[PDB]
């Protein structure tokens, strides 16, 4: 119950000393993720001063840890708030690291080449340009993109060798700080980055070596924000949260990150709606 | 007086750096708006890069703002002209949003039939030009505009039934056809299935509750690329008030004429002969 989660919420805030106010006003509502992101911030600066991230900003990491915490704390209280998904993430069973050279966009269909990979619905659109039916996926160098996909998968395996399911799925944020209506993409941008130093040079550390690229998520349309987190670090956020919970509680509750299902809802927007400009006048026109 | 507004303008022109050529040529005369439009595009680019138009020619947008500023400059300087209206617009009290399923043309006559047209079109020279291939499609647009306006003016004691409509395009600023811009309903595709419990911005909720908006175009799409949606035209006016209220604090008086149906708006079906210039003193040779 809400009260049940409230107790669990209280504790974490006391232990990791959350500002006297935030805890006093935290009532467990969907928009209340500052105190949660705060308990994580201290626990990090206290128990993990040596966390080196890769293509991730500290704000994004502490932010994400908050979401996954809210998830657990909610899963623990058996609370579901309509029109709200705690994680701000979904699991995309991508099929990019399967057929050599082939990638498949968010639609679950192949990507039409233009070596560049474009979502098939941008057929008319000139390469890196999107239609209102697009999912907003594009890759300049298609090979790199796959290397990044192979990497996250390699990493995922190293961390979970005896998994019965999961190595094909992709943990990915569905909303950046912007959408937490606007034109352009509707989900954080997925961009592959390369690790030149790895090229030369612990199974998970070898993942980056064997596949010198990394999936990085930024803002939807870099409205734009400084959101940035690489996939593997995003996994480590989910993980660190699990441990933080396990340090404070005997059993870890089920937290189901929704599996990604395509929807028009995530379609690239090309047309805007009017937003009124501000006027101090009471009446519209003079008579 | 002329000196005052002439000074208020060169002040606004220098500030937003309009080409010295236009700066000189300007004189607060009836159809001088290029310079003003310029002051407007610059001001927009400088302090409003995030502006976004829905079915509106960018050019059409600064043109309208130019007109509204000209209106202001003129009133401010108290300089009127025998046959000119700076705004180039009128306040049509449309009754198309009041009675469910009812639309009415400029004449003030219900529109008759799927499609709905002017009563004198069951175009005839006694028509106003108004026609709608789909009734609902059309009314959905008229509803939205009322919604947007109510939002932007919640305490408005009067004006939600009116419509800021333009009277001329870059064609008539006689000639055959519709004697004013063409009003054509355009549906808002993405809004159709959007949760109306999104955020606290009501004006957007208007487009959400009524996914389709009125777009004004050329009198006869000689024809021009005049394109501007109802809400953007209202914003043209609003933003000019902003621009002005910044530099002069108190905004002057400026009444946009109210629409009164009259023959000069009837569909023109027959031309009136125009004499071709002849460089002769006498027409014939005997
Ligand atoms: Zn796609
Ligand atoms: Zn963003
Ligand atoms: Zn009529
Ligand atoms: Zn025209």
């Amino acid at each position: 119950a809400w009260e049940k989660g409230m107790e669990a919420a209280r504790a974490l805030m006391d232990k990791y000393h959350v500002d006297n106010d935030l805890k006093a006003n935290f009532k467990l509502l969907p928009d209340q993720v500052e105190a949660l992101a705060a308990v994580c911030k201290t626990w990090l600066n206290e128990e993990h001063r040596g966390l080196q991230l890769t293509f991730t900003s500290n704000k994004t990491f502490v932010t994400m840890m908050g979401r996954f915490l809210q998830a657990y704390l909610q899963s623990f209280a058996e609370v579901t708030y309509k029109h709200h998904e705690p994680t701000g993430c979904a699991l995309w069973l991508h099929r990019c690291a399967e057929i050599e050279g082939e990638l498949k966009c968010l639609h679950g269909s192949i990507m039409i080449n233009k070596d560049a990979r474009c979502c098939v619905h941008d057929a008319a659109c000139p390469a890196n340009q999107f239609s209102g039916k697009s999912c907003g996926m594009f890759f300049s160098e298609g090979a790199k993109a796959q290397v990044a996909f192979k990497q996250i998968k390699a990493f995922m395996q190293a961390l979970y060798p005896n998994a019965q399911t999961g190595h094909g799925h992709l943990l990915m944020p569905l909303r950046c700080e912007c959408n937490s209506p606007f034109l352009g993409r509707q989900l954080p941008k997925l961009t592959p980055f390369a690790l030149s130093n790895a090229e030369d040079l612990d199974k998970s550390v070898l993942a980056s070596v064997h596949h010198p690229a990394l999936i990085v998520f930024q803002c939807c349309n870099p409205p734009n924000c400084d959101f940035k987190i690489s996939a593997p670090d995003l996994l480590n956020a989910l993980v660190m949260v699990r441990s933080l919970w396990s340090e404070n509680f005997t059993e870890l509750p089920r937290m189901v990150v929704p599996e990604f299902k395509w929807s028009t809802k995530h379609q690239y927007r090309n047309v805007s709606l009017p937003v009124a400009h501000s006027d101090a006048r009471q009446n519209p026109f003079d008579f």
